[PDB]
């Protein structure tokens, strides 16, 4: 219940300028240092045919979702890989659950 839906454009445009320099989803960007992130949702975790996992995110066999991603931004570190994000919380907690949905357009 932390996380709602809200508008995807609204996440969209702050993704655009505040996502680019990683996962660079662009619909269609190299993967650079993080995953496309256009197909974390689907089956369990480490999903990217081209990305490559520390293998842990594969260990845990879990799938992502958007309520475990609320866990991510609240708890994350031994859950997942030690694998550091440049991300360390967003100051606007209302701007972070757009992006939250936006994701969600990247699977699908
Ligand atoms: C490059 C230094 C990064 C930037 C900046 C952003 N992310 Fe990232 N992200 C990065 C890596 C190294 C990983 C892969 C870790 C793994 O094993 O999956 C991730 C992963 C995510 C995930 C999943 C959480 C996890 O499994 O660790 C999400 C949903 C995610 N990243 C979101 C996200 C958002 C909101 C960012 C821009 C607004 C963002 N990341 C930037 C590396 C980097």
């Amino acid at each position: 219940t932390e996380f709602k839906a809200g508008s995807a454009k609204k996440g969209a445009t702050l993704f655009k300028t505040r996502c680019l320099q990683c996962h660079t989803v662009e619909k269609g960007g190299p993967h650079k240092v993080g995953p496309n992130l256009h197909g974390i949702f689907g089956r369990h975790s480490g999903q990217a045919e081209g990305y490559s996992y520390t293998d842990a995110n594969i260990k845990k066999n879990v799938l992502w979702d958007e309520n475990n991603m609320s866990e991510y931004l609240t708890n994350h570190a031994k859950y997942i890989p030690g694998t550091k994000m440049a991300f360390g919380g967003l100051k606007k907690e209302k701007d972070r659950n757009d992006l939250i949905t936006y994701l969600k357009k990247a699977t699908e």
